[PDB]
């Protein structure tokens, strides 16, 4: 926890796969992701930035990639069971939790859980109703 | 130790409701004061903050805070800019919101919330106005 990262997004004309980091003031670019992602789930787990799902301008994404700060390289990990944009994301006890989102036809209520050690995504529970754009909090 | 799902959009209505997962059971808690979809939601100290979002007609700049002890939502200082599809993170006891959509412009503004002084301040600007960004601190 020292540097702020801005990952992907949408500028009103193009959706972004680029990422910048704030330091000298100034936002400087880092290595761009392998996939154009807007509205992705972005979190930090074991000093790696994870980027899950999102919208590339045509399709809802299920791919997940992680950025290694030491190698400055984005790498794909196991993809989610569901494509989703406008998902909520949180990290709890060394695992990534994604909640809801939109798969292209359905507002999901699925909640998937990522185990980094085994590189698996597994559904852990389901919200009371399918919905997207949710905020997630653990306290 | 509890998971909270705040607001959202079920495909027909935007939601101001919130629920907590315990006994493998999702249980509803006190609903928010403002209908919020795609708001910035984080945990500062031990309170849930919900900043901005879309209520169905307008983009929101209001910020309310849920106290787990008192089970109530309280409005705090509003952001200088209305924002939907904003990024949000907590870092050294402060909230950072990044970009988003204000109803006409994709924002490059970054605001910082100090809970002690209840103030938002514009810290810097991103290289370009943008929305739907993921924020990470590491």
């Amino acid at each position: 926890h020292m540097l702020l990262y801005a990952v992907g997004g949408f500028d009103g004309t193009n959706r972004l796969n680029s990422a910048e980091c704030y330091y000298r003031n100034e936002w400087r670019m880092i290595t761009a992701m392998n996939t154009i992602r807007s509205g992705a789930g972005v979190c930090v787990l074991h000093n790696c930035i994870y980027a899950a799902g999102g919208y590339d301008g045509q399709d809802q994404l299920n791919s997940v990639e992680r950025y290694d700060v030491e190698t400055e390289t984005w790498t794909f990990v196991a993809p989610m069971k569901h494509r989703r944009s406008a998902l909520g994301i949180t990290v709890h006890q060394g695992r990534i939790y994604v909640l809801g989102g939109y798969d292209g036809h359905t507002f999901l209520d699925s909640v998937e859980c990522y185990d980094p050690d085994t590189d698996t995504w597994s559904e852990v529970t389901r919200m009371t109703s399918g919905r997207s754009g949710v905020g997630v909090a653990v306290t």
